[PDB]
């Protein structure tokens, strides 16, 4: 099986390694990127993996002791990829959330396969298929995002949770930037006064929020101003494993962002 740290990463080695071998992802449903400690058991799957993908060090900050006991060879660290390298964005130290870029999660694919195909070159014609069909998915979707969110430049938007650089960036989007609160307690005063005046200052079209943020929090946020509210989820929790299942993250993404902003 690879294994993958996050559920997004997954979606693309599971589009590499489908008919071949297993996907599994190991941070579960629900857990935060920022805020998680590995299983006792996770130890024992490292150390099984035919390949274990992660972001790296600045990411996953889980993975690096457990990952040191692995050696290089099984593992696919995109962030220290040669050709994701130049790739990396700032941020205003750069931006880790590299599984919201086409470009990257390319790369990540490339490094996939050509290591499966070491592994296992007795499945290289399905292996060398799978990475066909997942470029072919990929650039459908690019196109479809594409189109999707052309209507929404110059709406701009504020997030609670800086994730979506590499989307953005790509798909022509206005985000104004983000906001820094907590996702259990409703903001006070000071953190309200703080954000609404950015809201009606810059005239902002929405405010996301993300599936972990229980309702109250973005409502409090909104409550007075014009200001749409919305969710956008950058791990897809939603979604299963498998074949088409990245290009199907990526649209989900380009709709959630549509379903509030178109207006
Ligand atoms: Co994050």
């Amino acid at each position: 099986a690879v294994v993958a740290s996050l559920k997004p990463v997954g979606f693309i080695a599971s589009a590499i390694a489908d008919g071949v071998t297993e996907t599994e992802v190991l941070l579960p449903d629900g857990a935060s990127e920022h805020d998680y400690s590995l299983r006792p058991s996770d130890v024992k799957r490292l150390q099984n993996a035919d390949l274990v993908v992660w972001v790296g060090p600045e990411m996953e900050a889980f993975m690096q002791k457990p990952v040191s006991k692995l050696p290089g060879a099984k593992q696919v660290t995109i962030a220290q990829l040669e050709d994701v390298k130049p790739l990396l964005m700032k941020s205003i130290d750069f931006n880790m959330h590299l599984w919201l870029s086409p470009e990257i999660a390319r790369a990540t694919a490339v490094a996939i396969h050509g290591k499966l195909v070491e592994l296992m070159p007795q499945s290289r014609a399905k292996l060398d298929a799978n990475l066909k069909d997942f470029e072919a998915q990929l650039a459908s979707t690019e196109t479809q995002v594409g189109n999707e969110l052309a209507p929404l430049k110059g709406k701009g938007y504020f997030v609670f949770h800086d994730a979506y650089g590499y989307f953005e960036k790509q798909f022509g989007l206005t985000p104004l930037g983000h906001f820094t609160v907590n996702p259990e307690i409703q903001p006070g005063a000071q953190r309200l006064h703080e954000i609404r005046t950015q809201l009606v200052e810059q005239k902002a079209t929405c405010v996301f929020a993300e599936p972990q943020f229980r309702p109250a929090v973005v409502e409090s946020v909104a409550r007075g101003t014009s200001v749409r509210m919305g969710t956008l989820d950058p791990l897809g929790t939603n979604i299963k494993l498998g074949k088409t299942s990245y290009s199907e993250f990526l649209s989900q993404l380009a709709n959630q962002y549509a379903s509030c902003l178109k207006g």
